[PDB]
């Protein structure tokens, strides 16, 4: 069957924590020191 995760993909609570994940990788790449690689 394929009905037991379209609720969990769906819900309510799935859709505003990977909204923030993708804030948070985000962010971690605007945080990479361009000069430094090996620090």
């Amino acid at each position: 069957i394929r009905v037991g995760c379209h609720k969990l993909i769906n819900h309510h609570i799935f859709t505003n924590l990977i909204l923030v994940f993708i804030m948070l990788s985000s962010a971690a790449l605007a945080a990479e020191d361009p000069i430094r690689s090996h620090s």
